[PDB]
């Protein structure tokens, strides 16, 4: 899961500018999506039609666990994916 890091990495100075996540988030967001029953792997960030679910349901969990470390990475790592699709 290291390409599925550099193409958002690399990508994210380009779309969010200078606004990307952060590496160590990048990876503890990835792995977070698997557990949550979301995808099966880290390349399925390039499926844009999943993040409908994918983006509510990280903003409730911040809410109902009060944290928003995670959901702050969807947030960022998904403004890039999305304007790549396009162009």
């Amino acid at each position: 899961s290291e390409a599925v890091i550099k193409v958002i990495s690399s990508a994210c100075k380009t779309y969010c500018g200078k606004t990307s996540p952060s590496k160590k988030e990048i990876g503890a967001m990835l792995s977070l999506l698997q557990k949550e029953g979301l995808l099966m792997s880290p390349s399925d960030l390039y499926s844009p039609g999943s993040w409908d679910p994918i983006t509510a349901a990280l903003s409730q969990r911040a809410m109902i666990l009060g944290k928003s470390g995670e959901l702050k990475t969807w947030g960022l790592v998904l403004g890039a994916l999305k304007a790549a699709r396009e162009e």
